[PDB]
């Protein structure tokens, strides 16, 4: 079990690692994780993941009450929706990472499972990835969709937006996010070449 | 309000962040920001954004008079044109960032709005992006075009060249630039795949 | 000859260099090298190549007995298969590097030589690259295939997975891996453009 | 005028900057620059540009006599050919940078001018880029071709290999190389889209 010290510390470090390696650019992205007391540690509003301050990270209750730190990111609203309908979720990584965001802008995505597996690792660690329709940023329908999907899915693709990825810790959610982004990137790299997709039996083996 | 200390400091740091992360390569790019006294702080001529010296950053008046530091970048000429016709502009980021430059070399661009929105963030923070025709570097027509566009547009695409992005601070202009470059990159990533563009009503919601 | 100090040190440094430069993401990848006593130094299970600890790197015998450090990566199983059938192999780099992994998901790969050479360097330093069929992670058939290929090939492409690259040291295996990944990347960059492949005589000159 | 101290220093720093930013991978690439005494400072054989040691950089005469430091890179042979037929050349950057190497593997390149300009900067700072046919590494025909081209061209594309870029200093040659690589990258980014190429009059303006 990690303390609030190390959790605040981990959040700053993970933010910097994501920013320096291109997963987050500019003002985009936010991180959250459950604290020991059941409250939420989150990156503050208008923040840059490469410039986080452990001391000023937001703390909010799952019901939306602001507890300490700078005012939370406005997207923490739909972070909470996930926590409130999945007790296994201890941390959420939300990014506009390039290829997962690209995938989110495509027409004709399978809304229940937008990544057709050709590598085993997303299946083992994440599972299927549903798609939330596009809505104006701040729309309550975003959080509503996530609350309904959270009991069955460990990650979510917000159409015309980007991924929302859960995990049993912040580092595990970050690893899940990096695995997802790498898989989305492989989609665009493979392009229209003939892909050796995983067979139906090969996908069932990985659960 | 930031002091000249911190402003010179911010410019060096932002330059290094842009250079290390690939937004600027070699000798390309320049930064400017309005000082408290109404003069312009700018990156010097023949400079490399990853090797800026706070102490030697150029200071020039909006009318072109060189005040302190190394001689300004020659492209500060069209930086000033923007400031002189947009009092909301406090900082300008000019880069040859790859995908915005690529977009600038295409034929058939909409000269009033070259980015057809499929994500909300460029619409919210920047708006439409006009295109300036290509002219020999140093041509006064570049600054002339920018002066005429500056009252209505917060960013500009110089054809066969690259973006010129304004902001209410250097960090905000850098975030706008990073958002624009990411959006241009998404264009080339999405390619000829069918894109779920934002509807006309979805674009009007974001102003 | 390097000591265990420097070998543990080299492994941590090489891991960090691969992680910071994008060759490894998240929890993916592992390194191994032969120690002076014939045992294997390897990166531990559930490890992140950018966060290795020299002091806790695993040590295992080539027959699978765990000797010191954290429990080895589960993929060290097929590392050992290579060592046990190639005495020239002193170090193995396994990554899910993007373009070699992409190449590994394609249909119709030549299973004996999946990289058709258009640059001399993979031929000089690595040679032909066979393809191992896809199998569920942990399948003994993976190690079996590698043991049979190891006497004739210095690198291997695990289908729907990624590269396994040998070398006379960890740095040489890393350089071989970087050369291979760059060559795989060139394949996807060149795309369907007409390539000046190396002639048959030009390939024979490089051995 | 820079001293040997600063020149050795600049070479190490420039190497690290090129390696960390992806222009050089593994064992590929070499740098050279003319010393005040007319001898050549060069990166040593089997070296990694991110791990250079100022103290052990090679010094060789333009006629090939090894003077100090580790044994020079074998590719310094064709570095010297350029110096011996262009007194304006004070530094040479040779890389296998991805997109310039990709361009070098294409069929049907214009051997006198392989980059059709759609941005002004390669024309202003480099000029036309000839193509040297592919030859086995170490072939004297490589140096022969470069010696014949050096009086008229400031950079050269070795087919199936990579760029060789001159400059009036190491930093200027590095900036030329970065500008060239960015232009080659734009070629592959633009792909088969209709490009607004620079007109014939627009290219003549830039000399
Ligand atoms: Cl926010
Ligand atoms: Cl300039
Ligand atoms: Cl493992
Ligand atoms: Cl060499
Ligand atoms: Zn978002
Ligand atoms: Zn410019
Ligand atoms: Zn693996
Ligand atoms: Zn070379």
């Amino acid at each position: 079990g990690m303390t609030e010290q190390q959790l605040r510390e981990e959040m700053v470090q993970i933010g910097a690692s994501l920013f320096s390696r291109g997963y987050a650019t500019g003002s985009a992205g936010n991180l959250s994780l459950l604290l020991p007391d059941g409250n939420l540690l989150a990156t503050p509003t208008g923040a840059c993941l490469g410039e986080l301050q452990a001391q000023r990270l937001s703390v909010v209750t799952l019901q939306g009450e602001w507890i300490s730190g700078d005012k939370p990111s406005k997207e923490v609203t739909f972070h909470r929706a996930v926590y409130l309908h999945n007790p296994a979720c201890k941390a959420i990584v939300h990014l506009h990472s390039h290829y997962l965001t690209a995938l989110s802008c495509l027409q004709g995505l399978d809304p229940h499972n937008c990544i057709r597996p050709f590598t085993p690792y997303v299946v083992m660690r994440v599972g299927d990835v549903p798609v939330v329709p596009y809505y104006r940023p701040g729309d309550d329908r975003i959080a509503q969709a996530l609350a309904g999907l959270a009991p069955r899915y460990n990650a979510f693709l917000l159409a015309n937006h980007g991924p929302v990825v859960t995990g049993s810790s912040l580092r595990e959610a970050t690893n899940n996010t990096e695995e997802l982004e790498e898989t989305a990137r492989l989609i665009f790299t493979l392009g229209n070449r003939e892909i050796r997709y995983l067979t139906a039996d090969e996908v069932k083996e990985l659960r």
